[PDB]
């Protein structure tokens, strides 16, 4: 068995083909097992209808999830990615750094 704590990166991207659009991304990488719960949060609120949940694995024991959705970040909301994983005794909330 192997278990690997997801690395969690939360960042915003504009698709270059629609630069007006802003995507909050939670890139959850290198985890094993694949079982995971990943949410994007707006304050503590899970963002529903996260448009993209792209799971892949490299090695059979390394999973990568890009979990991202269009969002419109404003000051009034903190955005975060919340990951639960067996390796994470508590949900890991990685705040979107507004500069990221």
């Amino acid at each position: 068995m192997i278990q690997r704590t997801p690395k969690i990166q939360v960042y915003s991207r504009h698709p270059a083909e629609n630069g007006k659009s802003n995507f909050l991304n939670c890139y959850v990488s290198g985890f094993h097992p694949s079982d995971i719960e990943v949410d994007l949060l707006k304050n503590g609120e899970r963002i529903e209808k996260v448009e993209h949940s792209d799971l892949s694995f490299s090695k059979d024991w390394s999973f990568y999830l890009l979990y991202y959705t269009e969002f419109t970040p404003t000051e009034k909301y903190e955005y975060a990615c919340r990951v639960n994983h067996v390796t994470l005794s508590q949900p890991k909330i990685v705040k979107w750094d507004r500069d990221m």
